């Protein structure tokens, strides 16, 4: 039986994560033989990602790009796991994400109406682009970056000294020619995808985030799928999430040199005093089980 799907994210056309949609989307239709079809829709035509989770989770047959970050809405204590300077090491994160702690809380998300589909995206290290170069902490102070509408991002951006100013990504560059904030903050590869080159020209290396991305859908739409079909959606998908982890960071070299052609300066900075400050949100989530830290930090290693 065919079955449709349809792939929302905020990427545009051509950046590396609408790469990776495209091969996920050919290595899916190839072991279905066409049966099993997956509509992208690049640049926020469907909407903002908490929306479209919103329809997923009533059983619309879509799924979003999302993250740990997001998901600790719906179960609070996956916020640590979207926490700032966690570690450098991409390999150390998906321990966790292959761990028996990250199966139990996917379980959960079930029950919840949330069902992971590709859990092992790798989206890439999140910098900082601005209208004004940012080299210490202190230069933070008075600015407004956006963010994402995720309590973990608002928390790290406000114990760096910013003023985080959350909206969707699909909002951010007019929001950004306008002034009315003066910096954005994700993956190279997604900053230039969204051209805020035009309206930003300097991109400091804070480097706060090694940053993991998960697809996300609906239980109650997964639920109606025959074993068959969820095995080919959920191979493909982490086939994907593999290709990722390569991709993501083989485009490094030509971010950097298209940024520069842009006009923008690209900057090393001393992490560590933003490292310093950051930290502190750990402390800030009382709602988190005892010791989840802790436990998080031993996974890791
Ligand atoms: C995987 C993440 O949720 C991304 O989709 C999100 O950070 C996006 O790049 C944004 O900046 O809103
Ligand atoms: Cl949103
Ligand atoms: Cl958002």
């Amino acid at each position: 039986a065919n079955v449709s799907i349809k792939v929302a994210y905020e990427n545009n056309p051509g950046e590396p994560f609408d790469e990776v949609m495209h091969y996920w989307k050919d290595d899916l239709a190839k072991r279905s033989n066409g049966e099993i079809t997956l509509e992208l829709y690049p640049s926020s035509q469907l909407g903002s990602k908490k929306d479209v989770t919103e329809q997923a989770m009533m059983g619309l047959n879509v799924v979003t790009i999302s993250d740990v970050g997001f998901l600790a809405e719906y179960d609070p204590d996956l916020g640590v796991l979207y926490g700032p300077f966690l570690t450098d090491d991409p390999a150390q994160l998906f321990k966790v994400y292959d761990g028996p702690w990250f199966k139990e809380k996917s379980e959960e998300l079930k029950k919840k109406g949330i069902h992971i589909v590709m859990p092992n995206y790798l989206y890439g290290i999140r910098q900082i682009i601005s209208k004004k170069p940012i080299r210490t902490p202190e230069d933070l102070k008075g600015m407004k970056i956006r963010v994402p509408n995720n309590v973990m991002q608002i928390k790290t951006f406000e114990a760096m000294g910013a003023t985080p100013t959350p909206m969707p990504l699909g909002e951010t560059f007019p929001a950004l020619a306008q002034g009315v904030i003066d910096g954005v903050e994700n993956p190279i590869s997604v900053l230039y995808g969204q051209k805020f080159q035009e309206e930003a020209k300097y991109l400091s290396k804070v480097g706060y985030l090694t940053n993991v991305a998960l697809i996300v859908g609906g239980e109650a739409f997964f639920s109606t799928l025959p074993e068959d079909q969820l095995k080919m959606i959920h191979e493909s998908a982490y086939d994907a999430g593999l290709y990722s982890q390569k991709l993501t960071i083989e485009k490094d070299n030509e971010m950097i040199e298209k940024m520069k052609e842009a006009g923008v300066e690209i900057i090393d900075v001393d992490r560590a005093p933003f490292k310093a400050l950051a930290e502190k949100v750990y402390t800030q989530f009382p709602e988190w089980s005892p010791g989840l830290y802790d436990k998080i930090k031993a996974e890791l290693n």
